[PDB]
């Protein structure tokens, strides 16, 4: 399982202000460096962020990440209809000497 | 600016599980007592866990909180309309010498 922790689906409305939760230890998130993902069903993935919280280029400014202490944390001010996606975030793990992933976030946005 | 990590919103449909995310540091919520209270329109708020994960009496069995390293959350497997209102944590911050805030979780419940 994964060792991340990730609820496995949240919901929000156009313009709703959502951040989702990547929760590790002192390990993993905690002292490394957090990427996040975002994937489409049956489509390659594209990095949103990296080092914590560097945006990459070719991603929609409402998009930021951060952390806080073992948690990190990818806010998306002003859902769109076209951020239903998967969300995963992964670093490496000083303990387990390997990269570590959670199970990732499926974003559903409401009418 | 709160100094606990909380999402903004997010919203559900009845019988769906959410999770109130409240993120922290080394010195607020690793250490310190969390609590969570439910706060509705011009209405009196509801402590609804004290001591991390200890239910306040009469608090329905859908609620539930926890915490692992810098960050806690809380439960509510489930929502029904009751439950849209606005979640906010806390805990004392031993650096900062006093109380620390969460800037709340709304959570809407839609049809
Ligand atoms: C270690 N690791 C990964 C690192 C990804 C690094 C970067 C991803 C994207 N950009 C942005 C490039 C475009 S631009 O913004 O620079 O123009 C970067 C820019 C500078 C340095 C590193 C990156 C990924 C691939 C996430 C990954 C996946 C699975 C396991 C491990 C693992
Ligand atoms: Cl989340
Ligand atoms: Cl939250």
């Amino acid at each position: 399982q994964p060792v991340l922790t990730q609820s496995p689906s949240v919901s929000g409305t156009p313009g709703q202000k959502v951040t989702i939760f990547c929760s590790g230890s002192s390990s993993n998130v905690e002292d490394n460096s957090v990427y996040w993902y975002q994937q489409f069903p049956g489509t390659t993935p594209k990095v949103l962020i990296y080092n914590d919280d560097r945006r990459s280029s070719g991603v929609p400014d409402r998009f930021s990440g951060s952390k806080s202490g073992t948690s990190a944390s990818l806010a998306i001010s002003g859902l769109r209809s076209e951020d239903e996606a998967d969300y995963y975030c992964l670093s490496w793990d000083d303990s387990l000497n390997g990269w570590v992933f959670g199970g990732g976030t499926k974003v559903t946005v409401l009418d």
